[PDB]
């Protein structure tokens, strides 16, 4: 996140850090002790999953290390996108979602907790928060340092649709920021968007340039994916 603030330590205890070979790749959400939800463009051949983190730049006692046993992509994700190192600003984020099954269940602590799925549609005008470690340095270090947060307002989708109207679907949300001061970065992918205290969106931004909240769809909407998320967990735990 660019233009945010350092979150209170352990205030986002569902926040995941996904690494590959010691290099930070993206965020994610712990949605069940055995499951992380993140973006499909964050697929890799060897996951290192970290729960309970705050400052990625140092060792932390609350940190919990996990490997992954299986990956499940939204079946409607266009698999040809996986060949690209970076998605394009016009690429559809509707189905850019993946569930990672943890080899061993997370231990629930003050620092490591699940985030419940939404039980109602989000209201326009609600206050939202998202979190992540994504840096502007997307070619060299995708995430480091302390977990950042930003406050947003949930808006009608058309407010985010002007640059790429084709990205406006039933599977996205529009959450704006006070001025042109805030952007989301690739490494923020997988971060929860929590609106009026409910998990409603998840960051899915795969391009190398960071995105202003006000001009782009960067959050995949969780509600239309509930059946698939819940059924995948039920069938594969």
């Amino acid at each position: 996140i660019i233009g945010g603030w350092e979150c209170e330590k352990h205030s986002k205890p569902w926040q995941v850090a996904v690494y590959h070979q010691g290099h930070f790749q993206c965020g994610g959400v712990l949605v069940h002790p055995q499951w992380v939800l993140t973006a499909a463009h964050c697929m890799s051949d060897d996951y290192q999953i970290w729960l309970g983190r705050h400052n990625l730049s140092k060792d932390e006692d609350t940190a919990q290390f996990h490997q992954v046993s299986d990956s499940f992509l939204d079946p409607q994700f266009d698999l040809s996108l996986l060949k690209k190192k970076y998605l394009r600003p016009y690429d559809d984020i509707s189905h850019d979602l993946m569930l990672l099954r943890l080899a061993q269940p997370a231990r629930i602590t003050d620092a490591v907790k699940i985030l419940d799925l939404p039980t109602q549609e989000p209201k326009l005008g609600s206050t939202c928060y998202t979190s992540g470690w994504g840096l502007i340095s997307t070619f060299t270090n995708r995430g480091s340092g302390t977990l950042q947060c930003v406050e947003l307002r949930l808006q009608s989708n058309e407010k985010c649709a002007r640059a790429y109207p084709e990205k406006m679907t039933e599977f996205v949300l529009c959450a704006t920021h006070r001025d042109d001061s805030g952007s989301i970065c690739l490494g923020d992918s997988g971060g929860a968007l929590i609106c009026d205290g409910v998990f409603q969106g998840i960051t899915s931004w795969g391009y190398s340039e960071c995105a202003d909240f006000n001009d782009n769809f960067v959050f995949t909407k969780v509600m239309p994916h509930k059946k698939w998320i819940k059924e995948t967990i039920e069938k594969n735990s």
